[PDB]
């Protein structure tokens, strides 16, 4: 199924007609930092399976709704349950949930996710606002936009110098001031290894070289199909290790030890974002 | 459709048939760089989607023809409409031209694009003949040679050291220097970007470090098939914009202001190639 | 056919049935560079097309068979004939003779290839026992485990840390100080070109930028698979020429260079083998 104007607006109508509800805000959560998806007030939890034209999960299993409802007054639709193009899915599949958002009203997408830690300066538990990126995919012929040009929903060329909106992490960090973690937040450069395999030690030292400050297996994918159709992005990492630290001293990693940070800072990050929502302009 | 030997030959017998025209010489022209192909002299213009095994491109649209006839006393064939990776053309779609080229009789293919400036001796406007080039895809598993080697046309491993050939640079700026412009003619590397998103100002800060000098979307697919085969190279990049200078002065980029540096160009490129082929050995 | 559980057991089946071997040790060569697999005591040959679920390889042609017998009184499995992902197999014909060697009892892989150097230490005729990579295609959403995640084989996320055994690189360099030929063994990181084409003057130098040693289109695809399943690894080049030297000289390279290199290496390495095979904890 291609990503166009036509199935995505079926999609939408499904949507639409079992909700009620019509957001302005739509938000993608990073591996076990999902918790504020079940807080949503009033909510409507509807299975990607059930929905017209959304694509199929079932070989990778585990979650996959969109959640829609109220936080902080405000109306937001979530992905529960993120695709991830290290599991196989095609452009097309990526972009069609963003898409669908876009038709529903969507103005701002939220984003978190785990990385790994490239710049000298960040330790495990660190906050990352993205003000950029490195997207090896893209610059290797596997960009998310490869294909014919959807022209309903953006141009041909987009230009994605503005992708990470300014006053968005100009507000983030102005919350986190208030409530006084400042101290555990930084911007920096997004590199995306497209995965599955963590960066290789050596792989880490070369991107030391050109410039990136994290790096991660998500979410450049998704800030292109957002940016491609008008929609303002505020993305953030959640730093589980720093790759060059490690190889110095050659210290492991695996995924449980990546989740047992993000439960460490999972409240928090709920925090932050429910009061980024109701502070949204 | 494989770009083998066989459905190569079907199409040259179909084009030798219609056109009587014998070329020597091949030419790709950049977007809103085409007008020397309206002035070949009795021309024979033959729609793609009537050559058998040519690729389908109605999905992307617009012009697609291939256009035989004289330019200052030479035999030519034109693309008009050149096919892009970033469309979704497989590697067997962007070699089956070019080897109905070979097979025609094409000794020298000439191509120009449009690029972003790295090195802070460009400006818009500005011509740089390619010397060498960084191939993203290449190295990451999107080569346009992946796939069986076809025997008939090359080796299974070939060596791109030579396929920017050093007399043709040499011929063309000695053409420039006849015509007093040889103050806009730079010589360079090209970094091949799969697009469609021009690079991002991080990515383009990275290209700086690793010694590139211009970047663009296109030319190195076709550059090394013509390599592969034996068909000499000339290519030339006309500047739209430097990156690093708008990347430190947070200014923007669209399809328009590139379109709007080819036609201040147009003319005088035109009449550059015309000279270039009229010179040929 | 998709690497999985049961396929990869229906492949181990067959072949347990036809040799009555019981291998421990994997080993994959080089061009050039497989007369060991020649020398296999009480041997066993048969032909990949023979097997259920082996990968088809007519396309390609050449021989295609996995050797079983004994080497120095150990059990050893050969592929005679090795898969590269520039003739454009998938990541699930790579991965299925590996997982098979793992369903047949193997604990070790050796792997010999040839490569180019890029570090200014490194000669025509040098060795280089590899200690990490540089995985280009990885990072651009080309590795080799992209697709769902075979859970019986491994995790979703593994950790290459320690992909490069230390103390199969100490038996190595063990052996070699004791034949009067560690004046020739270096070791060094080795970055994957993804091919078929040799990488380009400016690439290499490039590569030289970002910390690689060796370059080469092989082995980073089996050692990521045999490093998910928990099968320990030994990777060996042979350096064919150094492509800085080249550059700066303007010196060219072909596939005949490379091989007669090989053979001038080929019996000291077929002895190495032996003996790190004999020695094996
Ligand atoms: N790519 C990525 C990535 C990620 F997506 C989430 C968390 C960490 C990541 N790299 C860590 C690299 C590394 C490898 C081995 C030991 C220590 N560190
Ligand atoms: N890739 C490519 C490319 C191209 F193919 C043609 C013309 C310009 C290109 N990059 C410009 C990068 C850039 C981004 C945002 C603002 C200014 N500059
Ligand atoms: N990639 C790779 C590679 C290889 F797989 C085996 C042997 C040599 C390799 N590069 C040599 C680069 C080069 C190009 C032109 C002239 C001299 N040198």
């Amino acid at each position: 199924v291609v990503a166009n104007y036509e199935n995505a607006s079926m999609a939408a109508d499904y949507i639409k007609r079992v909700s009620n509800v019509l957001p302005d805000i739509g938000i993608i959560c990073g591996s076990g930092l999902g918790k504020l998806i079940e807080e949503i007030e009033e909510r409507k939890v509807i299975p990607y399976i059930n929905i017209p034209n959304f694509p199929k999960t079932t070989v990778a299993g585990h979650v996959g709704n969109l959640v829609l409802g109220s936080v902080g007054g405000r109306k937001i639709v979530a992905m529960q349950g993120r695709l991830h193009m290290y599991e196989g899915y095609s452009n097309q599949e990526i972009a069609l949930p963003i898409r669908v958002m876009k038709l529903l009203g969507v103005r701002v997408l939220l984003i978190t996710n785990l990385a790994g830690g490239i710049n000298r300066k960040l330790k495990s538990g660190d906050f990352v606002l993205i003000k950029g990126h490195i997207n090896f995919p893209g610059l290797g012929l596997n960009n998310v936009l490869v294909g014919p040009n959807q022209d309903e929903f953006g141009p041909r060329f987009p230009d994605l110098s503005n992708a990470y909106d300014r006053l968005l992490q100009q507000l983030a960090l102005k919350i986190a001031q208030e409530n006084d973690f400042q101290d555990l937040v930084h911007e920096g450069v997004y590199a995306f290894n497209g995965g599955p395999t963590y960066e290789s030690p050596d792989e880490s030292n070369m991107l030391l070289k050109l410039g990136c400050d994290v790096v991660g297996m998500s979410t450049v994918p998704e800030v292109i199909i957002a940016c491609h159709c008008g929609i303002k992005v505020l993305a953030v990492s959640l730093i589980a290790n720093n790759s060059i630290l490690d190889a110095e001293n050659d210290v492991s990693i695996n995924h449980e030890k990546v989740l047992a940070v993000a439960e460490k800072r999972a409240d928090l990050l709920q925090m932050w974002f429910k009061e980024i929502i109701t502070r949204l302009p």
